[PDB]
């Protein structure tokens, strides 16, 4: 029962802050009303806290075992039981297209539902991403492939995304797996891929769809030469879906990892065992990296939401421990060594720790839900007044924040959650040490933090001509310019916004200088991650302050009891974050304004 | 080779070229230990560490100790016991031991440099080997008769434990309820249950274990001042010959399952609860337990900080070796050319940023603990600093919570950069960095949590000290600032010194104003950890700048080859640290100047 959920904060964001209930019961969501959405959140949170979280510890302590002669993994029984509870409730089809058996819903609600599985047992959601992948295959496929995608979604096949090779991780375009065209128009895929999540999954599914990047013989270099292929674990009857003979794609190793142990992470060999790995060209066009980024975009959203979900349950575990742990006297009585003992929430450093965890957990929740409000044209129109084109560019801008800032922040603040338990935090008896191990990977897969920061600056700001960035900046500025009980917070946000504008100007300056001195581009690289984290902090502080403004209205109107306590904590979090996290951005701007290439010119031997 | 990458070159640079410890080698207490022999010892223990000690690092984690309830003992993996024997066979469990107990006299600065290698290679091995050093502390606090037993204990290499913590008494040692009942013969029966005792059993490593136990004599007053310290051996023994006799009533009942440091058996320890009394002898036959035990705690806190620093160092050097060989991506100056040559990742700005961050903190932290150690011998402090015994003791006590608190927190945080440098492979148990992270998380918790370190630093080592040690250190920093190639660094150090001065003044004001407004003291608690970390950053930057000043002199004198590369790295690290780490202290000062009690007044239910 490690998993502590926060449906109340989810509903607060979705309805009281962002107004996603504006679209419920109209247009694409005509059959889903606000009551039902709330019931779904409560239901999956209960299921997550129970049967899904039930095997969280077991998956880590009794991890999958690989049989190299069968090329299969065995998963622990309790975890597979958790997977069946997910399937029996339909929770592998959250947000699936209606024509694939899904329940239409705004993406903001879909990711809030998914947060609970990611908090309780995140590898369970990863194993369950098959139907979502089938929908992406459907969207990119020919008419005939759409029929296969429909079967795969209805039968609940598992799925993988297969990019990485030993020499091609961040540099996808270096991959050497090849595709050999056959006279009948299929392809034979030949190569060894590495680190493939869920490439075998015991007997969870009757089939697995591998979506594989490979280079057709004679194609050009880099990512632009790659094509994407549908490579099923088993051949099947294209009309009925009846499972046929084994296709030539075999797991040949399973990694031993720091955490996320129950997610089998696999070396995957294609066409290496005397049986061809037949692949079908997705959409029967050569457009592999663009097609695969439909998948990567979802994976990056998931990984960021995963890290955020994990910090939230980490914080709530730390809080519940702190409420009960008696240790020491109140600081106002520290010299009286017979003073009454107090619970540790009375100690200033513990309250600082807990409010740091709270503000970042809740600010991050607001960030991913805000990001999701731009993932549906109809939601972005109704709740922001933004047309479909700008909505897509804003969503693309925020994804590296969700992924990069989410992963880095959650892992770092889980350090505070563990510390709150004292020595017991180091014990496996409590879940926080597993939270830390399970979440360290989030800064690495789906593109490292450095790759996120490079995407954010070069593709999502510069190539975008800053239009999404300017949009978000204008919303922040509008909040600042708009009661005076938030006057101090709006002043701190104004400074933080000017700091981030300054960082953006400096980095853009170094880029322009690279027209004359190519090495000036290195300064962009040196500051890129700090810039990404700075924008994340600014967004956290702004969204928390928006939450405080709503909380003030609800308190003024007469909130009582648990509602009152909730709203009071929003005011406290927004004020704490503005006063203790935002000012650091000023020093970070000054640091970025003074970057130089000394560290780039230093001989490698001097390190 | 092994996981453990050592840096004797940087240790010798600190000891000789920076701090001048070789000036006392060959004179007075160290008359028969010259500089050549000191260097030989460091090189020899580094090889022992890289060889047989590191050999069981992985095995201790993957095949951890097992509790046997049939015998109330713990069994250790055979490979780790072989590492322990390599330690004993070379006499390294006697490092810095008093000559009359069989030790080789040496400066504490050299002793801790030797110990760093064991802590980097397999830190639990040093912990199990702390027996003879504990016997020396028993000797110094013991009666004339007890001094005879401590001598036997050191000569026989008995293990030892420090036994304070109980389920309800961790940070608040004074709440302990373990009891001592005096017997007619002048011995005591100890009755109670202790928790989290390191090395509480150790298989067949030793013929006896000395437990140093805190307990409250019947009728004594409350808190730590009512505690007494007892010598409680695992076996009774002949006080003249040392021959092992009957089992004493002190038994392990459990072994904790921990995130890391797994091969260090951490045990619940039951005294007098299994049918026979736990006989204890009052140490020094005086009631003075917490003062006596703090002789041990001081050593443990130095060890823990040095452990964290040793672990970051080998983490860094592993990441650096990996980065030098990993090919991935094109040079940033060619990023739009998709056929540009592939480069090793040390060519990427974010990777060089990461590596230089790891390097500067690892080397800055090594300078800090070695600088601290130069104040632990009156003769060294006199010779290398010109400070008398009293001031030297106060400066050492000032710096200990920096070594422990700033060392532990910084090492764990920067190991995140080390792991990130490996990409997805950093998440694999195939590489040692994930174990470095798990093994080092505990360094912020045991031997006093970070909050307790920061409270000790401010309340006891500054305020109670009337700032004398703090003013001495600040004056040394100011003298360096006062004094061309280091002008920018000295300017940044001047800002950082003023920032820490401002922090100290704000927190002192919050404390003194508590006389008229009791809740003012909470702002001290809110700011104390950030202040401890700021002092650590300031010291890191100053010591790095001192190292660069030495490196400039040696480069000007004509250094070549590997020496020149080393010195160039010192100049680069001092400059990077001054420009990228120190400025953040300005924002932290302003944050501390604006702390308020809103987070203290908030209802606990609002969290
Ligand atoms: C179903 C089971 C899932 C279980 C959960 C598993 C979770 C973790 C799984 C993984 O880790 S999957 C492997 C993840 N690998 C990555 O994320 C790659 C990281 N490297 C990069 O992102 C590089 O920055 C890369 C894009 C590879 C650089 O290659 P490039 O060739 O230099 O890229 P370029 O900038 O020129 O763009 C080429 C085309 O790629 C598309 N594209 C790039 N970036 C994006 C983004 N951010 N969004 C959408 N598409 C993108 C474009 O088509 C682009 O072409 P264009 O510039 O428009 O002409
Ligand atoms: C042998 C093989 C094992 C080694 C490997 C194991 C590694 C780690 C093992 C452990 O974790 S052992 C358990 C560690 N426990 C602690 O470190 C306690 C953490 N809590 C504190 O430090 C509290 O701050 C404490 C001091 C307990 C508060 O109690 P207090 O009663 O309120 O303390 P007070 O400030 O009034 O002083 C009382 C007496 O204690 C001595 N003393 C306190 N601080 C120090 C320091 N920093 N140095 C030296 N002595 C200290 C004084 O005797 C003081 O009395 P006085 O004020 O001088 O009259
Ligand atoms: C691996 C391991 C080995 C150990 N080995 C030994 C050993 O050999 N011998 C031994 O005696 N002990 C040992 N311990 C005990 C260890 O020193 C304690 O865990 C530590 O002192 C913290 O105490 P606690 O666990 O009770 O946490 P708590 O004291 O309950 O701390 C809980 C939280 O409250 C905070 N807090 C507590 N009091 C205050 C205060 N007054 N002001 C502000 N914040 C406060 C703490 O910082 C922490 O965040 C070991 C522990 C571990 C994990
Ligand atoms: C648990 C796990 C599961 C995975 N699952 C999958 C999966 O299902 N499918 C899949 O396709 N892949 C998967 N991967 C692969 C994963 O996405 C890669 O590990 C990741 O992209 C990093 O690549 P790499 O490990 O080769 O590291 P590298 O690319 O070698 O990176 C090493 C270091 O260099 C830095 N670096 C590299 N290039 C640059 C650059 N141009 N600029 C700046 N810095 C740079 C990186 O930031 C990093 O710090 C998985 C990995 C893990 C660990």
């Amino acid at each position: 029962s490690h998993y502590k959920s926060n449906v109340r904060d989810q509903v607060f964001n979705l309805f009281e802050v962002f107004g996603v209930d504006k679209v419920l019961g109209a247009d694409k969501f005509s059959d889903l009303d606000a009551d039902t959405a709330r019931e779904m959140l409560t239901e999956i949170a209960r299921l997550a806290e129970g049967p899904i979280a039930e095997s969280f510890v077991e998956g880590d302590r009794n991890p999958p075992v690989f049989d190299p002669e069968t090329h299969t993994v065995t998963l622990p029984e309790g975890f597979k039981k958790s997977m069946r509870a997910l399937f029996d409730g339909g929770w592998d089809k959250v947000g699936l297209a209606e024509h694939l058996g899904g329940i239409p819903m705004p993406r903001a609600l879909q990711w809030a539902l998914i947060e609970h599985i990611l908090g309780a047992n995140p590898a369970a959601y990863m194993y369950a991403m098959g139907p979502g992948m089938s929908e992406i295959f459907y969207n990119n496929g020919t008419d005939e492939q759409k029929k296969w995608a429909t079967i795969a979604a209805e039968r609940g096949w598992g799925a993988t995304m297969v990019l990485t090779e030993p020499d091609a991780g961040s540099d996808v375009g270096a991959g050497r797996t090849k595709a050999v065209q056959q006279p009948d128009g299929t392809w034979h895929i030949e190569g060894v891929k590495r680190f493939i999540t869920s490439a075998d999954s015991d007997d969870l599914f009757e089939n697995i769809m591998h979506l594989v990047l490979a280079r057709p013989e004679g194609a050009g270099p880099g990512t632009k030469g790659l094509s994407l292929f549908f490579v099923p674990k088993f051949h099947f009857d294209h009309e009925t879906g009846e499972i046929g003979e084994r296709n030539g794609v075999f797991v040949t190793n399973v990694e031993h990892k720091m955490g996320l142990k129950v997610s089998a992470t696999c070396e995957l060999s294609l066409g290496q065992h005397g049986i061809p790995a037949v692949g079908w060209l997705v959409g029967e066009v050569h457009n592999g990296i663009a097609q695969m980024f439909d998948v990567i975009e979802q994976a990056r959203m998931m990984v960021g939401t995963k890290a955020i979900a994990t910090l939230s349950t980490g914080y709530l575990n730390a809080l519940e421990y702190a409420k009960e742990r008696v240790q020491g006297a109140d600081m106002t009585q520290m010299t009286d060594k017979t003073a009454p003992r107090v619970t540790i929430t009375h100690h200033p450093d513990v309250r600082r720790s807990l409010m740091t965890q709270k503000a970042y957990a809740e600010g991050l929740r607001a960030i991913y839900l805000y990001t999701a409000t731009f993932q549906d044209a109809e939601v972005a129109q109704a709740v922001h007044g933004v047309d479909g084109d700008l909505a897509a560019r804003v969503n693309d801008l925020l994804l590296p924040i969700v992924k990069g800032f989410g992963s880095e922040t959650a892992y770092a603040k889980l350090t505070e959650s563990l510390q709150t338990l004292g020595g017991s935090g180091f014990l496996q008896d409590y879940p926080i040490e597993q939270y830390i191990r399970d979440s360290k990977i989030d800064s690495l897969y789906a593109g490292t933090t450095a790759i996120q920061a490079q995407d954010f600056f070069f593709r999502k700001i510069i190539r975008d001509k800053g239009q999404a960035l300017a949009y978000v900046a204008g919303e922040i500025e509008q909040f600042i310019k708009n009661n005076g009980r938030l006057k101090t917070e709006r002043e701190l946000l104004a400074t933080a916004l000017a700091d981030v504008q300054g960082m953006a100007a400096s980095l853009t300056g170094y880029l322009m200088a690279a027209q004359e001195d190519a090495a000036s581009i290195y300064k962009v690289g040196l500051g890129s991650v700090r810039f990404l984290m700075a924008v994340g902090d600014l967004l956290s502080g702004w969204l928390l302050a928006r939450q405080a403004a709503v909380a003030i209205e609800k308190l003024d109107a007469g909130a009582t009891g648990a509602d009152k306590s909730f709203y009071e904590g929003k005011i406290a979090a927004a004020s704490f974050f503005a006063k203790n996290m935002l000012p650091l951005l000023t020093s970070t701007r000054q640091i970025i304004e003074n970057l130089d290439n000394d560290v780039m010119e230093l001989d490698e031997a001097a390190f």
